[PDB]
C-alpha cells in the first residue's frame, strides 16, 4: 500500500478470461467473470453498459438453454 497523494486508479490493467454467471439487483444488469491476475479467482460484477463483452454474455446466456446436458465427453 503506497500512501499518497496521486494514487487513484486501482491497478495497472486487469484482463477477463470468460464469464462465470450474472446477477441483475433491479435496474441494471451485473456480469461475475474470471478476472485473471489477482489470485485464482477474483471475479468481480460490471455493469454491461460499460463492459465490451457481448460475445460471453451472449454466449453465457444461451447456455441455460441446454449446454451442460451434453459437453464433449
Amino acid at each position: 500500500h503506497m500512501v499518497e497523494e496521486v494514487l487513484e486508479e486501482e491497478e495497472e490493467e486487469y484482463v477477463v478470461e470468460k464469464v462465470l454467471d450474472r446477477r441483475v439487483v433491479k435496474g441494471k444488469v451485473e456480469y461475475l467473470l474470471k478476472w485473471k491476475g489477482f489470485s485464482d479467482e477474483d471475479n468481480t460484477w460490471e455493469p454491461e453498459e460499460n463492459l465490451d463483452c457481448p460475445d460471453l454474455i451472449a454466449e453465457f446466456l444461451q447456455s441455460q438453454k441446454t449446454a451442460h446436458e451434453t459437453d464433449k465427453s
